[PDB]
């Protein structure tokens, strides 16, 4: 018997817990004894809503999963099987996004720089295998507990190629343009140094503890203007090339701000490292 093989006939719908246009993510219990004591599970499918070249995409998403084993990384659990769905473990506290804001008063700098540590080392971790994330935000990392997070989907991660530095995606379809480096809105080029960038927009989130008001959509479409529909992420782009950046959060040291600035160096040569990051953490949390 294969554990890593889930029966759909056990695989029981609870609810769902998210959903975007041609795919979706849901709550299961897997109970093949069928007394409610089998354990919960994320599953990612595709909807019949979908597209052909969706099912190719869930498929790599899998092959990619499925080989990662690091502790800021979600656990593939397996498959259930032309449709297939993505079984992975369930963390109830859900994204920083939904767990920041209901629990402030238990997180402190100490612990979001400690977060930030772990969401360096995890996507260290993907860089080393050459993997480009190019979906780092704050909803897309997980709370284990109030000491752990992990990087939770891997629905927008592409390889890049040996002997080259980044991978040009084709269809660059619902992007979170708000996190993205000038290379990927300007020419759809994605680098290891393009998920930094994301990542210090992520650090600004978690020093906000995730606040719509102050959210990175909220800041720049005040930058930019709120524009302006099809004209949003060529404003974006000029707006960046003036040099205008996210603002230093509240209550954010001007240290840990000098961190997140690093990030978002215009070129992507020119922007820290994950490990460059971890030792300033690192070395601040001392
Ligand atoms: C694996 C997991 C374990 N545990 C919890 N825990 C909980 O949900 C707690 C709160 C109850 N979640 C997940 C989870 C992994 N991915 C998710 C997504 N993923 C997307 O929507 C993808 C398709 N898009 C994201 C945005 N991106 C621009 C495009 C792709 C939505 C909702 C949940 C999950």
């Amino acid at each position: 018997v294969d554990p890593t093989h889930f029966e759909k006939r056990f695989l029981k719908r609870i609810r769902d817990l998210g959903e975007g246009h041609f795919g979706k993510v849901e709550l299961c219990r897997y109970d093949p004894e069928g007394d409610n004591t089998g354990e919960q599970v994320a599953v990612k499918s595709l909807k019949p809503e979908s597209g052909g070249n969706h099912i190719a995409d869930l498929k790599k998403e899998i092959e990619i999963l499925r080989n990662l084993y690091h502790e800021n990384i979600v656990k593939y659990k397996g498959i259930c099987t032309n449709g297939i769905k993505l079984i992975m473990e369930f963390l109830p506290s859900g994204s920083l996004k939904e767990y920041l804001p209901k629990n402030k008063n238990k997180i402190n700098l100490k612990q979001q720089l400690k977060y930030a540590v772990q969401i360096c080392k995890g996507m260290d971790y993907l860089g080393s295998r050459q993997y480009v994330h190019r979906d780092l935000a704050a909803r897309n990392v997980l709370v284990e507990s109030e000491h752990q997070v992990k990087i939770g989907d891997f629905g927008l991660t592409k390889a890049i190629e040996t002997d080259k530095e980044y991978y040009t995606v084709k269809d660059d379809r619902d992007s979170p343009v708000f996190w993205y480096a000038p290379e990927c809105l300007m020419q759809s080029k994605f680098y290891i140094a393009s998920d930094v960038w994301s990542f210090g927009v992520t650090l600004h989130e978690l020093l906000t503890y995730c606040d719509s008001d102050s959210s990175p959509m909220a800041l720049f479409l005040k930058m930019i203007g709120p524009t302006h529909g099809q004209m949003t992420v060529t404003r974006l782009v000029n707006t960046l090339k003036e040099g205008k950046r996210l603002p230093c959060p509240p209550n954010c040291p001007d240290e840990v701000y000098q961190l997140m600035r690093k990030c978002w160096e215009f070129q992507p040569s020119n922007r820290t490292s994950f490990q460059n990051l971890i030792e300033g953490f690192e070395a601040l949390l001392k």
